[PDB]
């Protein structure tokens, strides 16, 4: 199509009114007096949210132009929300700031690509400080703090990711779900457990419900499927010879012998369940070996010259007890060592560097906590759909920001850390005074988080900043309370990750956006 | 459709000015402190560059004729990009001033074609003016500056191509690609590597990571699949009484003989591992030969006479060292004489040379870059996408660029060199008044360049012209520094190569462009 | 649909209009001071053009009536392209000239179709006329000076095209593409060469490309494919007993015929290749024939009693040397006595004096042509791509009009030709007073070329014209030195045939243009 193009004074006034249409509407996100989005669907009902990303993707601009500027701006909030899960509204204030002032210094005639330099510098400078400044967040008090904070000060959030991470380990899994009821209630499951429950309803127990419990259990494993029933004579009988109820493992086994299974079970001569494969592919055997050293036994492979007939009482595996429902199944104890399962993790070390980022981050964390660790599923409840997407999107962000500030630490929040990190690289300077401008750009670009946050909160920015610029460490202004203090002791922190994730990434899309010179887009 | 057709002056001025939006936008991005361009797209979200081309390929006019001009021109920085990968912009300016001073000539009612003549003729000679000029760059130092320099004075990339053509060699093959992490980081893999680990880890060696080394090793190839094992029986019984270590390397290989190899390296007997075919089809078997060449042996192919049974010592291959792990299989080291890897990279050179012209050369320099020659990866770091393309871009061009001044040398830069052999050209003349002047608007014109990087600079272009002429030899302005002195010893260099080009191409389609008498169009 | 209809002089000038438009439009590419058009292109990029065809294509009109006169004129262009591939823009304004003085005959009350009847006489006399003054064109100065001037004045092209012809023969076939460097390239391929490359690439010889050559190869011919491979025993023995290598042709060869083959060469007992037949049909044993009487081996034919087993090495043919690529096959040297190639040149001879004439007349040619007779290929060198079409299209011209020149002969350029055998028939008249001024019509209309030549060169046309008919003989106007004399003597030298063309042709379309009286055409 025939293209519409643009220079100079005409094309960044253009870009800056996109990118400030954007900002102001994302900005009324920011703060514990912050204010809801809400964004129209073309299918279902609108929706809720205080996630400035979400706004900003919905976010697009009828003149081409502002068109771009916005869509260009949005890169801050996605990239900080794929990067960390939480403090995108500060990115994009930032990333605004950085904008205006930058264009400011344009307009006095410096050479923009300087400008860029000077603010790169600046933010480097600037993360090297954060790395410093930041502090090591280990007690389940300062967790359940950020998980109250990022959540926008709701302390259920807070001691539900304590209660957490507290159960299964401050490294191991939790996920989150819609709940059923109102209230959230957390699942946690302990030990080793996966799914894939019973075949046949024909078994039962001492309890009811269908699910079968084992005295004292053997296990085997197995890599390919099985049809004969004679075949399993130098197990069964060795197993009719000890009387000990057994469990089999393997991808299925088909009509037939379930069938004999069945019948010999119901006519008392041995108890015994079968259950299918966990995974597929390599990853059903990569945890059929763990499950072995759990149990004790050794594993039997076909890929492997050792066939379905060879079969010994060692590489049969034990327990103390097995449980198996409908949809699950459950062991309770295996009698591997604790010198084999320590060797276990030991050997999962050397898993880590196959990444594959967090698939293989969340399959390790999988296939870890069905040893010695555990899996937590939290159900986060609502009384309507709105709400109840909004409280997840919170939830989930809120464990995102937790884990990120187990990962790099934390520094005090309210948007201090930025203002004190620039008052530190005041005497910070380039390689010509046009980057001089462009170190002072991002500086005085830091103070945007916190001036924007009082500004929400109703009260003057530039004094409540200037008064906080008076004073030193971690003393800042508590908002929801309206009073002044060290925010540490007032348990308002931002991880560390966020923070520096945040200035980098606003720095980029806003250093090389303020080097612009000419725009060609489509016509109308 | 019915035609519109306009004639002399008319069609000329709407050329002209089709040409000056085109020129006008991509001028903006020449020279250190130069300014950066935003395209618009379709698609997703918006892209900056300062690369002229990519403007260029942009530009689009309602005026079918304006249209019909900038179109035209465009052709000067997309085959500039093509032969040379930089200069572009430089390329384009020379256009815009030979089609003004041109148009201008014409307007004053002199012969078209004798202007085109006179124009070509300065140009040739120019051309091998430059081509005496030229001084060869061999050198880590140099190379570095050049690299630098066509990365826009950043010289983190001068001395990543600098680190890159003294590990690889100054001819061999080198990649780039967009990073993971936020710095820069250079892979180098040396000998045969490519993709396809082992199949099964049960076989291992003295590392852990499940990695395989081999002493001596013996490599097998096969094209087809294979079943039975047995017959096998004439190699893998040879190598019984060798005891030298075996590969295998086919399509993949069944279950039951991957359980008499596990078995087999288990036992001691033997040990042996197994690889998946690399590529597809051709391909792969492509690469075979190259590996076979390589090792020393013979290709083993069931579309040839010899069959899966027939195999000997003398086509199976050899090497010294060999280790494979998961993912990736590597030999350091084939036994294969020095001659067949030779003749070998002659014959792929042979079959690059051919093959045309896109979608081939991803896949040939890949099967080129396998053998001794190590491949060296450049992963271009960045915060978020968007600076990520601009650099990486920025990158590619920088290699082409001083891969350029490798193959035919460089000259000052600053577009001093231009301005050196028009000075020098001053005593050149044509058969009659009107090749003259075809002369002079060549000459004229040749001073574009450096005046524009004035201009961009922000400083009277006539005046530093002046003060640069008036100097000799290497005597230029350097435009970072706002200071005059010697271009070489500042580190100003511009591959030979990429100016030669530009003046060339400019010089043909302006050449053809300032002999239009009238233009026909589709109506609007 | 619904049709709008004119009569008589509205007609007429509506016509005449869109005429004129085409006219104008082509005109302004005539002589050596002419200039180029630029036409659109609904795809990619325009074209840049001298080729008077190429501008009278690409117009058309909006009014339905000047469209239908200018769509008219452009067969003129278009059948003159495709007889001669010259003078185009001449044809055309003769076209204008006879459609604008007859159509003033017409408002002058006569009658159209007398008008048409002189002007078809004048024409009769005129073109034997110029059979008359023809003079043949037989020497290398002559053949390039015509090349030149054809190529509007670039002797480059003319010696190129000389050189073509005098390396080739004055019989042989030549031909022209687009170079791959920037300047001219010719290729000349002596001794047969067709279609048809190898069948297995898996055969390599001394050189790489995969082509492979023999030495002192022998040659075996058959018309069928085969199958069996050990019934060759009375071949192949022969050639295990000579070691020199072989060449087949047939229709083609089967896969495991083809493997025992390529593994043959392989092993290197006997080296062979295989390529599938030439021609189709009827055409491939005419052929196959020739072949075997240049190489002085006789052709093996099932069709005939002579079975593929009985072969000597009295039927098996020989040659010097051969290379053989992926599309072609390439014989250098036949043994074959200079005697042999005469006889079967004779009976192609008497082949030619049969009935249909035209498409046998190019098979028979060519197949005429495969003889010593040599082969070329122009590969036109450019910088860019639209100087590259421009080039290649005006030595493809230059070409066809050199082959004219020497078919049916050369006479004085600058068009004093027309002027000559004008003043010729001065005295020539008709059957009535109409057909008088249709004569005139002709002859008056005959003076438009050099009139036209010299009104783009910008000087007055009326007074060269009278001092150029002023003389006598071939002293004409050299428009680019700008002086008189005599035209042969100075190098513009005309096709005979591409001028009688032109009369002829305009003549035709412009005399039965001129006796309209009525159009229809659809309604807007
Ligand atoms: N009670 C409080 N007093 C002072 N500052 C606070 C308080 N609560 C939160 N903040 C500050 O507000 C910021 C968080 O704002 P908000 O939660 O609205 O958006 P965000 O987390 O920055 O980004 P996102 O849109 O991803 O949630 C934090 O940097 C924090 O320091
Ligand atoms: N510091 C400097 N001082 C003087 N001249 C410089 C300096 N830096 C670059 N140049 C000149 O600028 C030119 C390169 O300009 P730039 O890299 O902006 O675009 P380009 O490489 O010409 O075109 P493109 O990159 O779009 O293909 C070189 O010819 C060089 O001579
Ligand atoms: N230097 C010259 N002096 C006089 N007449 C010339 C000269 N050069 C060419 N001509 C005349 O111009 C005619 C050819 O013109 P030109 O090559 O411009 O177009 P064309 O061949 O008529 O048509 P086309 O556009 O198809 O090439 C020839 O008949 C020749 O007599
Ligand atoms: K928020
Ligand atoms: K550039
Ligand atoms: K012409
Ligand atoms: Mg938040
Ligand atoms: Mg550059
Ligand atoms: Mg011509």
């Amino acid at each position: 199509a025939a293209k519409d193009v643009k220079f100079g004074n005409d094309a960044r006034v253009k870009m800056l009114r996109g990118v400030n249409v954007l900002a102001d509407a994302v900005k009324v996100t920011l703060g514990p007096k912050g204010r809801n989005v809400v964004l129209d669907k073309s299918f279902g009902a609108p929706t809720i949210t205080k996630a400035g990303v979400s706004v900003a993707r919905e976010i697009e601009l009828e003149d081409k132009f502002e068109n771009m500027g916005a869509q260009m701006v949005k890169e801050v909030a996605s990239k900080a929300n794929d990067a960390a899960g939480d403090g995108t509204t500060t990115a994009t204030v930032l990333a605004q700031a950085i904008i205006t002032e930058g264009l400011k210094a344009v307009a006095a005639g410096m050479n923009p690509m300087d400008l860029k330099r000077g603010i790169d510098k600046a933010v480097t400078a600037a993360v090297e400080e954060l790395k410093a400044l930041s502090v090591p967040c280990s007690d389940s008090k300062a967790i359940a703090q950020v998980g109250t904070i990022s959540a926008n000060s709701d302390e259920t959030v807070g001691k539900l990711i304590a209660e957490a991470m507290d159960k299964v380990g401050k490294e191991g899994v939790i996920t989150v779900e819609d709940g059923t009821g109102l209230q959230d209630e957390l699942d946690v499951v302990e030990g080793m457990q996966f799914d894939r429950g019973y075949l046949s309803p024909y078994f039962i127990n001492k309890p009811e419900t269908g699910a079968v419990e084992l005295e004292s259990p053997f296990i085997l494993l197995a890599d390919k499927k099985i049809s004969n029933i004679r075949e399993m004579l130098p197990v069964l009988e060795a197993v009719a010879k000890a009387g000990k109820p057994l469990l089999i493992i393997a991808e299925d086994v088909e009509g037939e012998a379930l069938a004999t299974l069945v019948v010999n079970t119901m006519r008392g001569i041995v108890k015994v369940a079968a259950v299918k494969a966990p995974g597929f592919g390599d990853r059903r055997k990569a945890m059929l070996q763990d499950i072995a050293t759990l149990t004790g036994g050794t594993v039997i492979s076909e890929e492997i010259g050792m066939e379905l007939e060879k079969a010994t009482l060692e590489d049969l595996g034990q327990a103390k007890r097995v449980v198996i429902n409908k949809d699950t199944t459950t062991i309770i104890d295996g009698v591997g060592e604790e010198a084999a399962i320590q060797g276990r993790v030991a050997q999962i070390r050397q898993q880590i560097e196959e990444a594959t980022s967090d698939y293989d981050r969340e399959k390790l964390q999988e296939r870890v906590a069905k040893l010695a660790g555990g899996v937590a599923v939290i159900k986060v409840g609502a009384a309507t759909e709105v709400e109840m997407k909004e409280k997840k999107a919170r939830v989930e962000a809120a464990l995102h920001a937790t884990r990120a500030a187990v990962e790099e630490g934390v520094v005090a929040g309210g948007g201090v850390a930025l203002i004190r990190v620039a008052s530190k690289l005041a005497d910070l300077r380039g390689q010509n005074e046009d980057q001089n401008v462009g170190i002072k750009v991002a500086l005085r670009a830091m103070e945007a988080p916190l001036r924007q946050i009082v500004l929400n909160c109703g009260e003057e920015p530039s004094v409540v900043a200037n008064t906080v610029k008076g004073g030193d460490g971690n003393y800042g202004y508590n908002a929801a309370t309206e009073e002044y203090g060290n925010m540490i002791d007032m348990g308002i922190l931002d991880p560390t990750k966020v923070t520096r994730s945040a200035l980098q990434y606003a720095a980029s899309v806003a250093g090389l956006m303020i080097t612009t010179e000419c725009m060609v887009t489509d016509l109308p």
